[PDB]
C-alpha cells in the first residue's frame, strides 16, 4: 500500500532540512566540491549496472575475486568501485571482504518492480553522455544541444537509431514506472465513462486507470499504436475488451467528446508554441463536463527545496526545448489554450496532476 | 585558525549519520537515482562557474533577466540552472525572484582563498568529460584509460596540450589549496634543519613550511621548477632566499641527506613498481635521522563510512593507474622500500601525513 500525498511531503521535508544540516556541517567549499564531484558517483553506478552487480550478488555475498570471475571485470577495479558505491548506501562491504546487496543497489537489478537499471545505464552511455557537453552552450542560447550534435530533432534521432533509442526509452521508462499507482491512488478515474490517454505509447497508464475503474471504457490515441506492443500489454492486463487503439499523431485533433484526456508526460517536451498546439487540438476535442488531466512534475511556485521536477526540467532543456512548469505557469498556459486550471492534485510520488476544464 | 581535528572528525560523523537518515526516508530506488543524476549536478555547477555567476552577484541579487546581459547567457535558461543548483544549497531563490549569493557559491568565486572554481571547471571540460568515457574499461580491465583513448600517459598529454594542463593544473589546485594550513596545525616542522618537497610544483607546500619554520631550509625538487612560475612565486611569499630550486626528474635521486622529504599527492599517481621506485629513490637520499613525510588521503582500514579517498582513488584509477591506500598499505609498501610507517598523522581536512623513518 502507498502512503498518503501528506505523509510523503512530510517526509520529503525532513530530508531536506537534514540535507540542510549535512552541507551546514562542512566548510562550504567542501560541500560545493562534493556537488562538483557528483559526475564521478554516476559514473561508478553506471559502471555497476552494466556489468549486472547486483545481479551477481542476488544469491549472497561474494568476494571481489569471485564477482569479478562471474561479471567479467578487474577484481582490483571492481572492488574499489564497490567500497565507494558502499560509502554511498548502494551495496556494503562485509569484514571479512565480500561485497553484498542493499536496498537501493537492490533496485539496478533490471528486474526490481521499480527498477533504476535502465536510467543508470542510459547516463553513461557514450551518446547521452555526448549530449551533456552541449549543456554550456544550450545555457547559453537557450537552445537544445541534439539538434546542433546530431543535425534533427530527438525523436527523429531516437527512431533512426533504434538501438540507442531502446537505451533512451528504458531510461525514461526507470522513472516513469514509479508514476502509474499513486495517480491511481491520488485520483478517484470511476468519475470517468471514457478516457483517451492521449499519446500513452503501451498503454501502461490507461490499463490502470481502466483497471482502478470498472465501468470506464478507454481510448489509446498513439502514432505507434499497431506497432507499440500495445494490443498484446493491454490483454494481458485484462482490459482489451475495454479500450479502443487509436492511430493518430501527436498534433492531431484526438477523438472527441471524452470524458477525460489525460496527458503524461507529453506537455514537457515541447517548446511553448508546439505545446499550445497540442492543448488547443484537445480544446478542440473535449466537451462542457469534460476534464483535461495532466500528469507532470510540478515545481513549486516558490522556496528551494528539493523537487525531481527542478532536476528533470534542465534535461528536458538540453534535448528537447521542453520545461517543467510551476502551477502559475501551467494555469497562464492552459488559458491561451482556452482552459481553467481547477487544481493540481499531488499523489506520493514526485509527480502530480493538472486538472483543467476548457471555458 | 583551525580547529583541532576531532572536532572534524565529530562533524564527519554526524553528517554521515544525516545522510544515512535521509537515505532512509526515501524509497531505495528514489535515493539511488538521486545518486545516479549527480552528473547533472556537476553540469549545473560548471556552467555557473563558467559564466561566472558568483562574481556577477557579488553587488547583491540579480533576477535571471538582469543576469542575461551581466554574464551573457539566456535569462530562461539560466534561471533554470540556478532554480537547481540552490535547492542543492548553491546561491538561494528571494520571495521576488531575484538569486543571491550562498556561503557554497561564494566559493564559485575565481578568487576565493578556496576557490573551487577551477576544479568545476576541470570536471566539465571536453577533454576530461571525453576521458571519463573510458571508465567501464577501465574496471573491465584494470587499466588506465588515457593510454588507450589518446596514446600516451595522461601526464604526457597535459605536457603536450598547454592550454588543457593549465585546465587541471587550476582543477588540482583547488582541492590542494585547502590542504596546506591543516598540514601546518597537524605537523611540527620547526625540528628540521632542511626540507625537500618532492615534485613539489611550484612550491606552495614549501613556502607554508618554511613560513611555519623560520630556521628551515627547503629544497623544491620538481622537474618543471625552472618553467612553471617557482621563482616568482616562491619569491612573492619571502622564502626565496631560503629555497634551493632543484631541476630533476620524477625518477631522479633527490638531493641527500636533508632532515625531511615530502611527498605530496605524489605516491598515489603511480603502480606500486612506479611508486617504489621513487620511495626506493628517497630511501638513497635520506640518511639516519631523516624522515620521510607521505601527504595523501589515507583510507580507513574498514567501514563503509565516506571518505575523499575513495572517490578520488576512482579519478586515479582512470588517470594515471594509481591508487589511493589504506594504512596497512603504506606500511607494507614502505617497509618494500626501506622505510618503516611510524605515523598516520590526521588533519582537520580530508589528507593525512604518514610519517615514515628509514630503516
Amino acid at each position: 500500500e502507498l502512503p498518503p500525498p501528506h505523509v510523503v511531503r512530510e517526509a520529503e521535508k525532513a530530508r531536506a532540512d537534514l540535507q540542510r544540516q549535512s552541507r551546514e556541517l562542512a566548510p562550504p567549499p567542501f560541500a560545493l566540491l562534493e556537488l562538483i564531484m557528483g559526475v564521478m558517483v554516476t559514473r561508478a553506478v553506471h559502471v555497476a549496472a552494466e556489468l549486472k552487480v547486483a545481479e551477481a550478488l542476488a544469491e549472497g555475498p561474494l568476494s571481489a575475486d569471485e564477482l569479478a570471475g562471474r561479471v567479467g571485470a578487474d577484481a582490483d577495479a571492481l572492488g574499489r568501485v564497490l567500497r565507494l558505491l558502499a560509502s554511498n548506501g548502494v551495496f556494503a562491504t562485509r569484514p571479512d571482504g565480500a561485497f553484498e546487496l542493499t536496498p537501493m543497489a537492490d533496485a539496478l537489478r533490471a528486474d526490481h518492480p521499480m527498477s533504476m537499471r535502465g536510467i543508470a545505464l542510459l547516463m553513461g552511455h557514450p551518446i547521452h553522455w555526448e549530449d551533456w557537453s552541449g549543456f554550456p552552450e544550450t545555457v547559453v542560447t537557450g537552445e537544445p544541444a541534439l539538434p546542433k550534435l546530431r543535425g534533427m530533432h530527438a525523436f527523429e534521432f531516437l527512431t533512426k537509431n533504434a538501438e540507442y533509442g531502446q537505451v533512451f526509452f528504458q531510461g525514461m521508462g526507470s522513472m516513469s514506472a514509479s508514476e502509474t499507482e499513486p495517480i491511481l491512488a491520488a485520483y478517484d478515474f470511476s468519475q470517468f465513462g471514457t478516457v483517451v490517454d492521449f499519446c500513452g505509447g503501451q498503454g501502461a497508464l490507461l490499463a490502470g486507470i481502466l483497471g482502478a475503474a470498472p465501468g470506464c471504457e478507454g481510448v489509446l490515441f498513439d502514432p505507434r499504436v499497431e506497432e507499440n506492443g500495445a494490443a498484446e500489454f493491454l490483454a494481458a492486463q485484462g482490459v482489451a475488451d475495454r479500450t479502443k487503439r487509436v492511430a493518430g499523431d501527436l498534433f492531431d485533433v484526438p477523438p472527441g467528446g471524452a470524458d477525460a484526456y489525460v496527458l503524461k508526460h507529453i506537455v514537457h517536451d515541447w517548446p511553448e508554441e508546439q505545446a499550445l498546439r497540442i492543448l488547443r487540438n484537445v480544446r478542440a476535442a473535449i466537451k462542457p463536463g469534460g476534464k483535461l488531466l495532466i500528469a507532470e512534475m510540478v515545481i513549486p511556485e516558490q522556496g528551494d527545496q528539493p523537487h525531481s521536477g527542478k532536476l528533470v526540467d534542465l534535461w528536458l532543456m538540453l534535448l528537447v526545448g521542453g520545461r517543467e512548469r510551476t502551477p502559475g505557469q501551467y494555469a497562464d498556459l492552459l488559458a491561451r489554450a482556452g482552459f481553467r486550471l481547477e487544481r493540481v492534485v499531488e499523489t506520493a510520488a514526485a509527480i502530480s496532476l493538472v486538472e483543467a476544464v476548457p471555458v
